[PDB]
């Protein structure tokens, strides 16, 4: 249920607010529902677990317990996603062709440049799975 | 029309495939079309672009004018989906809230830890985008 997956990110924030025109834009939210949603939502986890919090931290060490247990739910949050964010995944198939590509060695080069045109006719596969 | 749209990456590998068990294996054209699609393509395209064709160029240096051609027509095709390839582009409004945060400086920690909340509803509509 998304209330109760939010709940611990909640509670912790609860504790954290105690020691503090929006920053976080109504256009933000607009890009977390379109095309990009997935890009934006990533790159704003990593933007508060990376550069905001550690900042957060360091100007104000009394908050150090209740910005790490934020930070802490926010990480499982974004474990629990990936299952929700596409954006942050790599296909195992092409984890296997480059495997495959670099055991190979000067025969993978062969290889796959020889077959380019299968690579084409997958990419038009692709671009006609979207034309949907 | 994606037949033309891909036509000239076409012409070029006529040319390159005169100087050359799949590597480009079925299971990569599956996760072309699925959930991962745009993640797939988009390494594909950049291991073709990084990876092979300037190894190929190199072991046998008779091909350079041709795979480089072949290159260029692929990164232009790159440039064109990106109108199609969600997954290489970046959001606008995460952009300028981290310019206005980065302008702001002391008070942009403060103002981004505070409004974390509001980032917390934000997160619970995507995930209320996909639940659709």
């Amino acid at each position: 249920n998304l209330p109760n997956m939010l709940r611990d990110l909640r509670d912790a924030f609860s504790r954290v607010k105690t020691f503090f025109n929006l920053l976080l834009k109504e256009s933000l939210l607009e890009d977390f529902k379109g095309y990009l949603g997935c890009q934006a939502l990533s790159e704003m986890i990593q933007f508060y677990l990376e550069e905001v919090m550690p900042q957060a931290e360091n100007q104000d060490p009394d908050i150090k317990a209740h910005v790490n247990s934020l930070g802490e739910n926010l990480k499982t949050l974004r474990l629990r996603l990936r299952r929700f964010l596409p954006c942050e995944n790599k296909s195992k198939a092409v984890e296997q062709v480059k495997n495959a590509f670099n055991k190979l060695q000067e025969k993978g080069i062969y290889k796959a440049m020889s077959e380019f045109d299968i690579f084409i006719n997958y990419i038009e596969a692709y671009m006609t799975m979207k034309i949907r």
